[PDB]
């Protein structure tokens, strides 16, 4: 239990009623430090720990593939706290205004919540903060390391961030112990009614091709923590030990496929780091790996939480933003809308392809990913409009978007945060290019464009 993961975001008078998780980003019972800390504190002071889930006003902002991902996975999570005779309430609306009644409806005597650096949880916060008078911790339970103690700063490139998280794995990458239960079951709808009117109301929205049949192909992902554990032990047993050598060809399915779990903290980074370092198979391949989940996702929690404009054009670095508007008015070859980037109408087949993925499977594979976005970029009237275009679609059909990985990864993509720079072209500036037939020479097109008729 190191005391380090946990931050007080709020001192005040400890009330004597249960403690409440606000479980927000880590959806999970095993190896979970945020409910793990609240059992702790709950112990220390007599009294119970319970759960709470806001589902908020923004669900109609993606898709039902988002919603049902979700909400499937909260229907067994509420099945596993019961055994442990943790009682979880699931509230809708604001959670400015919903947890700050439940803190008062309920006597809470302290309140905890997993840390987000996202925009929409640090609004959260604000209102709660305003709203009660009990305690107030937030638990890094999301990174091996806590955000705020890997580093101080932004940090402008993996290899700078690479050696100060690694130095700290020591100290931070350990095993989980086992959440105990609550010794007596303590003192706002059923879950497949919420799930019910919710799908009611997106579905006007719902992706759609010609025939009216739905796009999207739910059987892709099965959600839920179990679900999750069963994706890391084939990706281990079965895909590990390929990940090096063949993670950049998209026509091969060698990726761990954890994003999604690992966005809606359906499973631990921490558990899949644990379990792949006493796994032996290729030592490049568990090097590249663990580079990713590493290296690559908790470097976009640090992108999110020192840049407050992380989704914005000013985030960028300098040399990137002062190449960008070198090439502002550069004629471009192509201007794509919104709706042609989304309906896949473009004049590249791999570009189409790899959106109509996104469409289908609500994942495009981690290689397509920077083409995808790299070419809005090219085919945009400016980089501000490929920002908002690129996080547009992301957000809206990949099932582990909404996320510091997204952010991150489009902000590397459109304008080279965490990258450098390299040969200057015209429209993209000192960008990193990927060419069409760069992309040809590294794995099977075809075989990609067919798949994805
Ligand atoms: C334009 C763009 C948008 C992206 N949007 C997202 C997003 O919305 N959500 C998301 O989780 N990832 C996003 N990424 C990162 C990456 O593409 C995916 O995480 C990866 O493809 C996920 O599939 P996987 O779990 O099977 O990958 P794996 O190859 O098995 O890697 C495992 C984990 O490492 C992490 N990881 C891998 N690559 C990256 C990366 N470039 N940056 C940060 N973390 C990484 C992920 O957590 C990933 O789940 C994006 C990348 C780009 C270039």
């Amino acid at each position: 239990m190191n005391p380090k993961r946990i931050r007080a975001l709020k001192s005040g008078k400890q009330g004597d009623g249960p403690v409440v998780y606000w479980m927000s980003r880590d959806q999970r019972a095993e190896d979970n430090w945020a409910l793990l800390f609240s059992r702790a504190i709950a112990k220390e002071a007599n009294v119970p720990v319970v759960v709470v889930f806001c589902l908020t006003d923004e669900f109609l902002e993606a898709g039902i593939r988002q919603y049902e991902f979700m909400l499937k996975g909260l229907q067994e999570l509420e099945v596993s706290l019961s055994r442990k005779k943790i009682p979880s309430f699931f509230l809708r609306g604001d959670p400015g205004e919903k947890i700050s009644r439940f803190v008062k409806d309920y006597n809470a005597g302290t309140l905890v919540t997993d840390f987000s650096p996202l925009r929409i949880k640090n609004q959260w916060i604000e209102k709660v903060i305003s709203g009660i008078s009990i305690p107030f911790f937030e638990v890094d339970a999301h990174n091996v390391v806590p955000c705020w103690e890997a580093s101080q700063k932004h940090e402008y490139a993996a290899h700078t961030f690479r050696p100060k998280l690694y130095a700290l794995l020591p100290e931070f990458l350990e095993e989980f112990p086992e959440l105990e239960p609550n010794s007596v079951t303590p003192e706002v709808e059923t879950l497949s009614d919420v799930l019910e009117t919710g799908v009611k109301a997106l579905l006007p929205e719902r992706a759609l091709l010609k025939n009216k049949d739905p796009l999207f192909e739910p059987w892709h992902f099965e959600p839920g923590e179990k679900a999750a554990k069963k994706v890391m032990e084939s990706f281990i047993a079965d895909r590990l030990d390929s990940y090096g050598a063949l993670r950049n060809d998209p026509t091969k399915n060698m990726l761990s496929n954890l994003s999604p779990y690992l966005h809606f903290g359906q499973i631990s980074s921490q558990r899949v780091v644990l379990e792949v370092e006493k796994a032996e198979s290729n030592p490049g391949s568990k090097k590249a790996f663990l580079d990713e989940i590493l290296i690559w996702k908790e470097i976009s929690d640090n992108f999110c939480y020192y840049n407050p404009g992380y989704d914005g054009f000013e985030s960028f670095p300098s040399w990137a933003k002062e190449s960008l508007n070198a090439h502002r008015n550069d004629v471009r070859s192509h201007i794509y809308t919104l709706e042609e980037f989304e309906a896949g109408k473009t004049h590249d087949p791999l570009w189409n392809a790899s959106q109509m993925e996104l469409l289908s499977t609500g994942k495009m594979h981690g290689y397509t990913r920077m083409y995808w976005a790299k070419k809005i970029l090219e085919w945009s009237e400016s980089p501000e409009k490929a920002l908002e275009i690129a996080i547009c679609l992301n957000d809206r059909y990949e099932l582990d978007g909404r996320d510091p990985n997204g952010y991150a990864g489009i902000a590397w993509s459109i304008g080279g945060v965490h990258d450098r720079a390299w040969g200057e072209r015209e429209v993209t500036g000192k960008i990193r290019y990927m060419s069409y037939e760069g992309c040809k020479r590294k794995f099977d097109v075809k075989l990609y464009i067919e798949k994805y008729s």
